[PDB]
């Protein structure tokens, strides 16, 4: 009777702590390495495609952004790195990032007219500019209304809206900053004009800040936009003696989470995924991927490693810690192919290989739970990785980068070793299953047979195909074949 | 002589990497799961109970916050999620969070009169409002002084204080923003009024920003409060031609650490703990708890897991890697109950179970250090977990959340596996202690006895209760009982 | 034949999760602890040497920072803790820390006369102060002009530079806050001065913020500085009806990456490191360290642990899990000193110890990869650890601290255990290599010899120095010496 272990036509390599590229009977890849290649829906809900527009361009209504389709509900937003179509009329947007973050995800998001354009009878509401040229005549942000002096009188401008819409509302307004004192008068008549907005929480009065600036889109003026959320049943009151760029529309909101803005140059083509990547979608179950850090969804703890393969089987020797495998049992049996560990008897009747399915199961059973624990215990939530920072937020942006890298180095190390260890342990586990079988036999037979020391036992008597089957059976009978020596 | 291992009436389960809910002789819970249920002192030092007041309401002296007891020294602050009693007169508070954070912990904190109310002889110092109604007449923040024009003259208001108090001082001031031009004149006479504060480090001049706003507490006006720390021996100079809401009191400070603000709806009832939780106090020593993230004190690395139990004993088989346990030694001995591993002899004199205390000690010794290392090596400092962010600090707040979650996923995984591994290792350790004893015997006896293969040895001679005791004794005598074939 | 193991008069005590102190043969170090004391260079480049000058003292031209060596490159920047000479003339610097981080690494840095001082014809260009005394006449930051009135007039000041340098150019202007209205008319002859700076991306007005404040350097006034970065073929623009402090010089700035600022009081010493410290230059390849947390560059991780003793050789007790070492083979052989494991034969010819180099190699081979994996798999990038936060950025600064500590506790724990485990495993590995050799022999000899049970075998026949050599040879011959029983 001979003790030995499965061998086979496997070429797969695992790494251990003591040795690299070790060939094993069977392994398992826990690192997803491949992506869809296309941008797709995230839980059925599509993203908001902005093409070459920017969030500011979109919400203000830059005439170049007219051609947009806005599903009242989106899961993520796709914005180019540097959109062409932003503020067509030059200027700035206040707390822009905080707004970008706020409108990460919506459910839903619907535009409503709050201060109808033609209700400004005491003022001119037609001013446009080359900056926002259409076909190509002076035009302006579709959602905003440029109040100018009527004839030669800019009366107190007054507007107000009560949020009876049922959901919080995003409202944006502007303040124009002209090139010189005369442009100021030419447009709004009186200097020392002001724009004053007011809600239960907001209080702000703006005076036009004038300065000689270069030409951006042939404009020296500047429009400084600001925004607020109008709480439900709250009212917002505008009042201006000139220089205000009032809104015509408000935006009904309705959050329920916190997604993110994906920066890509692509264009969704309708697929799916619990996880989307700036490079393509991921379809997987493995505790790790290495595609891209800035994922959006429920994602396999992105690690910085080229591969992660767990040893499940034993070292594959052709022909350890416990001596059996690639040890005193010099080699493996290509012949045995119904299990990992087994016997091979030379009887009165041929034979013959037979795997000990019982101990091969306890191994397949265990090694399975090892693979699963390594996976199933990984924690996974919904998260958007990439955020936005202004040019004067370098430190904050860096703090955030160092934080991401920090967790990247940790999850990499951790995973990279959990593979090394655990392979060194999976292997020595098999080696211990074999040398454990070599003893389940030796300790049944005892002196009824001689121990060849190559894994084989030579019987000091006769063993029919019913005695052999009894040793594997786990039930021998030493108190019988005992009297039967030499 | 028979080799075997302890078994007993244990029902406790541990998990390993290869198998779940494995029954073991003895385990150990490292995860604290239960809390005090009440809010208590933290190192003897009590918190600051705010009830339904807010930090702004408290420090400004909202008349509704009059009924407060302020132990000059606190360890943490208890603030409702949304206090009723904040700024009774509507408005805003600048850098409010940065102030909340600053006054996390004090040692001590004492109020001093810095600009006595009645020293404003050239101005009216009695203006109140329905917003801050008392009994219920127009009133105002107890700690602030509302300067209004006297008769019909608002002379230059001038006040100043030199910090001779010995410790840094928190000082708050306001600027009122009226509804219209006339309210402005009605109150402070001259328009274009200003408020200018000055120290060695502070420099600020404010002009009232006016706008038509809705009514909050029946008020259209707004008071915008700001604050500074007055360094020791430095002086602060107020100067106003109207609109100023000067302080009457300053606040002596004195930090020495950085605690936090606990957001609860409870009310301390005098107990203790090195660790308090929004849900109750924790009394423990275990490396982990799962009660609540936002703890205050020195806290067991809060993990997101339902249980963490370490295997200390061996697999409990009634009636492995090394073959002994639940292997060739088919089962355990309910009979043996003075150790983990032992013998059982059938002699000329009854018998009888006897644990090998020596090897049972080396096991109890080792397994103890495993449990301790897992615990004692956990790093633990003082930390407050929850901080505050403004409505325009969404990103910052999210960055901070993703950071906490990040470490939560790590400490969870780490602990969750350290249990799996280390149980798979604690068990195979026992199995190796047994099969190691089976050899400490077999290798003494050799051919002087036969090896039954069930764990038992059958003597090829006589072994009195002094020979048996000699095998356990570790000192046999093969060169004696040798003469007696068989 | 005896199959004991190596040893030596060593008192190196390693650590395991079961045993506190474990005197062992060979151990390794992984926690580099030593550094120059030289502030060196990073990848070849020098720091910016600053002296008792602050980064603003410098750029502004505080005339105490003449005594300086400014260099067209830097990998970081050495700055004193509390520099001596910064703003001679008291003030504020807007977005200061957001600028420091910007210029913390550059390539290059060039100052260029951009706005010659004379060509201000209409104004005075020779304002100065004893706030800023040189020898010691009145003076002023030697890069700034305090435009004041000429005659009784302050004509509108207008400055313009269309950046033609080809490099982006950081430009810094300032704004004076006179002690009171009349000093204001004294210096600038008209309140309602405003200072307007505008570019393609920046637009700012600002008005004197006069307050009655204390003296800093006997100075009541304050100067407030604010910067920007004028892009290629853009053009910044000035306009002030008073109060401007203008640049005379911008700076060419070419960046390629991040970096930090090192708060030390030393001097760079011409040399080399790849990872700096406020207390010296680390050079190593180990995965960890514990010099200083505030590192700049490619460094090993910083863990809060005293000693990282690994393990590189069996346990020690000259005269485990596998029974051999400090077990049935009672002790080790001072005598054997050409390997870890070996034989010792008493033959017809003396003898004699001989290490089994083959199995001693597989051990030296493996244990090497364990040490290397533990090291070589540590991830290491370039990083500056310490950043700067304003006094009103307490929360942000704390968020960043808790983040560093967070990763410190993790890398400490992780490393602290990886040592415990892995030592418990290195040791039991040796113990398994021995008891594995004891079987490579026993299983060759079988009954041809008796098994003394102390590690030794006694031959039931004759074994010349060619038979002994054959057992170690791995090739015995049981089918020969079989004839010579008892
Ligand atoms: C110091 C002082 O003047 N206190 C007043 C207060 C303030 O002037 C006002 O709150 C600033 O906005 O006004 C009080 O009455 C406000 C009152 O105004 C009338 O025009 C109107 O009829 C009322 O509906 C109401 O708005 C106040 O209590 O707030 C009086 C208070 O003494
Ligand atoms: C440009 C100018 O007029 N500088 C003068 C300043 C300023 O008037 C004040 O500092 C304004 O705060 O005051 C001095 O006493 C000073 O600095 O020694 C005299 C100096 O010549």
């Amino acid at each position: 009777i001979c003790v030995g272990y499965h061998s086979n036509n496997s070429t797969e390599k695992v790494d251990t702590i003591l040795e690299r590229n070790v060939t094993v009977t069977h392994a398992q890849d826990i690192l997803e390495k491949t992506h869809n290649g296309k941008l797709c829906k995230l839980n059925g809900i599509p993203p908001l495609e902005l093409g070459d527009c920017s969030i500011a361009g979109w919400l203000l209504g830059n005439p170049e952004c007219d051609r947009l389709l806005t599903v009242p509900e989106w899961s993520y937003i796709m914005e180019k790195e540097n959109p062409r179509n932003g503020l067509c009329y030059p200027g700035s947007f206040n707390d822009y990032e905080e707004l970008k973050h706020l409108i990460s995800s919506v459910t839903h998001f619907e535009k409503v007219k709050i201060l109808p354009k033609d209700r400004w009878t005491q003022h001119t509401t037609t001013g446009g500019s080359q900056g926002c040229a259409v076909f190509d005549n002076p035009s302006f942000f579709r959602n905003m209304v440029w109040l100018t002096k009527k004839g030669s009188n800019y009366p107190v401008a007054k507007g107000s809206y009560n949020n009876t819409s049922g959901e919080q509302m995003l409202i944006i307004w502007g303040v124009h900053h002209p090139n010189d004192e005369t442009e100021q008068r030419t447009l709004y008549q009186n200097v020392g004009a002001y724009v004053s907005v007011g809600t239960s929480t907001l209080n702000k009065r703006s005076l036009p800040e004038i300065a000689t600036r270069p030409e951006v889109n042939g404009q020296g003026g500047r429009m400084e936009f600001s925004w607020t959320i109008l709480d439900i049943w709250d009212t917002i009151n505008f009042e201006s003696t000139g220089n205000l760029i009032a809104p015509e529309y408000g935006f009904k909101i309705s959050k329920r989470g916190s997604s993110g803005i994906m920066k890509t140059e692509g264009t969704l083509e309708n697929c799916e995924t619990k996880c989307q990547t700036p490079l393509g979608a991921i379809n997987t179950t493995l505790p790790f991927h290495n595609i891209h850090p800035l994922t959006i969804g429920e994602c396999p703890k992105y690690v910085k490693s080229e591969r992660l393969v767990l040893a499940t089987g034993l070292r594959n020797v052709p022909q350890g810690l416990f001596g059996a495998i690639a040890g005193f049992i010099e080699g493996g049996w290509q012949g045995m192919v119904d299990g990992w560990y087994g016997y091979h008897h030379s009887n009165d009747q041929g034979s013959g290989y037979a795997a000990d399915k019982e101990s091969t199961q306890k191994a397949f059973d265990g090694i399975t739970n090892k693979v699963n624990s390594v996976i199933e215990k990984m924690n996974t939530q919904f998260e958007a990785v990439g955020k936005e920072f202004s040019n004067l937020e370098k430190r904050l942006e860096n703090l955030n980068k160092k934080m991401e890298d920090g967790f990247l180095d940790v999850w990499t190390y951790n995973a990279e070793l959990l593979v090394l260890m655990e392979n060194e342990m999976t292997l020595d586990f098999h080696d211990s299953n074999v040398k454990n079988l070599y003893d389940k036999v030796r300790m049944q037979l005892r002196d009824n047979v001689k121990e060849l020391g190559n894994g084989c036992f030579e019987f000091y008597h006769k063993c029919d195909d019913e005695c052999m089957n009894s040793v594997k059976n786990g039930t021998y009978d030493y108190s019988k074949y005992e009297e039967e020596s030499k």
